[PDB]
């Protein structure tokens, strides 16, 4: 890693210096490193130009905007300084130009949108490792190789931390990533410079755009910074009101649908399930497409992640992935962790542990666990203690209606009294002598699963994969996925 050849498509002059790491964090920034001198909301990377050189970074690249025109090199205590305007707008690139461009050494699959994102992202990653690619995940789950997630706790990534990653990956032997991207993220140029194989895009709307010219401002917006990027081959979820609109402007973009909105007359690329039966274990999906016609059969939960898995299909299809190779590889498709992750049994009622800890996200669990069950739908859930107390009557109200049974337990109460946790959800209820009090969560799931006959559906609600019952000070060992695992009579 050179400063001549790192500028060279920018600045031609610029001086011979070998490099170690990229930082835009004075702090951290050590001996050989290139510090970036950005300007943000409130921060100004400039100030510590001579904190850096103190430290003696072998090199600086810093916003021209004020102090400098562009391409102008400066030296400063022996140490370049070279300038360049707009340099947010080219972060991405210089930082993809260090790390040897690694969105060129691999296929990169963004997915953006409101819903769905982490879903597409790993359904993108699992189908292509099948197919026998190394893969690998971006996002808000984590950075990692298939498996190998490390979290993204409490690190917010810039242009320069996307790149560096992303050849971490690289050189961890990743031939595929599938990578989320947030709308701040693309807002912010921090994928700017990304080569993206494709796009998929799980919606386009948004709230708060019902104004014609707030929705056309947003559009806009939208529309030019995708004209900047390199996008690649655009999958676009056709029962988005906004994704039908951009599909009839873009003839070459993938138009994907489970509610009739392809447009046969484009003779653009498509894909749409002709017909889904949710049942007992998944959903057997029956779809069309300008590649072929078939039938999946999907271990994946409620109607969102049929449109999740056809987005999926669409992008590795559109990428040159055979339909054969994908038809036989889509029942080894496994849900998130904890993310409406069915569990079957024999004669058994179905059993789905989901993470739903907020009124919505338990209405959405229940409404999907519904199109699975042709007996009774049992809702088994609680609500943390020491938390706000607000959603408790809400998430009552929502168990009474979306669910036939109601089994009201404990969900890590920490300090609080139990009983007490449990009576403000049942507050919330119409008719709260209807539904089941058991404390003991595990007694709890054990007297839904125990008592639901073999065509309903227990939903147990509020923990997904996290794997402890915090009662009191005490962090309890147990998991939601092993109770019911042993229940069935199967392996978590
Ligand atoms: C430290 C670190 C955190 C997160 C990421 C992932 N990246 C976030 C920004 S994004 O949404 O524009 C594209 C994905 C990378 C590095
Ligand atoms: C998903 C997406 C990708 C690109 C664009 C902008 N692009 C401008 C050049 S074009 O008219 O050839 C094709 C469209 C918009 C949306």
């Amino acid at each position: 890693r050179n400063l001549r050849d790192l500028l060279a498509p920018w600045v031609p002059d610029a001086p011979s210096r070998a490099l170690r790491e990229m930082t835009l964090d004075s702090r951290v920034a050590a001996a050989g490193d290139l510090f970036v001198a950005v300007v943000g909301h409130q921060a100004d990377g400039r100030r510590y130009i001579p904190q850096a050189i103190a430290q003696g970074v072998a090199a600086i690249i810093a916003e021209a905007k004020d102090e400098a025109t562009d391409g102008e090199i400066r030296e400063m205590h022996g140490v370049p300084v070279i300038y360049l305007s707009q340099l947010n707008e080219r972060l991405s690139a210089l930082a993809g130009r260090f790390y040897h461009e690694p969105s060129d050494n691999l296929r990169l699959v963004g997915v953006t949108g409101t819903n769905g994102k982490t879903t597409t992202t790993q359904l993108l990653a699992q189908w292509s490792q099948l197919l026998g690619e190394i893969s690998a995940v971006m996002g808000t789950v984590g950075n990692g190789l298939l498996g190998k997630v490390i979290p993204t706790e409490n690190t917010t990534g810039s242009a320069v931390d996307v790149q560096h990653e992303l050849a971490g990956l690289v050189d961890q032997g990743a031939t595929f990533c599938a990578m989320e991207v947030s709308s701040h993220g693309l807002v912010q140029h921090r994928v700017a410079a990304l080569k993206f194989a494709a796009s998929v895009f799980t919606n386009l709307s948004r709230d708060h755009l019902d104004y014609h010219g707030d929705m056309e401002h947003y559009e806009a917006a939208k529309w030019l910074l995708y004209s900047e990027h390199h996008c690649g081959q655009a999958i676009i979820n056709a029962d988005d009101e906004v994704g039908r609109r951009w599909l009839a402007k873009l003839p070459d973009a993938v138009a994907v649908s489970m509610e009739d909105h392809i447009n046969p007359n484009c003779h653009g690329r498509w894909l749409k399930a002709t017909e889904v039966n949710y049942h007992d274990s998944g959903a057997t999906i029956r779809f069309s497409s300008s590649w072929g016609d078939g039938e999946i059969e999907s271990h994946l939960m409620g109607a969102f992640n049929v449109s999740n898995l056809l987005l999926a299909l669409a992008t590795l299809l559109a990428l040159g992935y055979p339909l054969a190779d994908l038809l036989k590889t889509a029942a080894r498709l496994q849900p998130v962790c904890g993310r409406m992750e069915v569990f079957t049994a024999p004669g058994k009622p179905t059993v789905v542990v989901d993470y739903a800890h907020t009124p919505d996200a338990l209405e959405k669990a229940l409404q999907a666990a519904r199109l699975h069950c042709a007996g009774k739908l049992w809702c088994v859930f609680g609500c943390g203690g020491d938390r706000d107390k607000g959603k408790r009557p809400l998430m009552g109200a929502i168990a009474e209606e979306f669910a036939d049974v109601a089994v009201v337990t404990d969900d890590n109460p920490r300090t609080e009294e139990p009983r007490a946790i449990i009576n403000d959800i049942l507050a919330g209820m119409l008719d709260a002598g209807h539904a089941k009090v058991m404390e003991g969560r595990a007694e709890a799931v054990t007297c839904a699963v125990m008592q639901a006959k073999e065509n309903d559906v227990v939903l147990v609600a509020g923990k997904g994969h996290e794997d402890y019952q915090i009662v009191g000070n005490q962090r309890l060992d147990y998991s939601d996925r092993v109770t019911v695992a042993r229940l069935l009579g199967v392996i978590a």
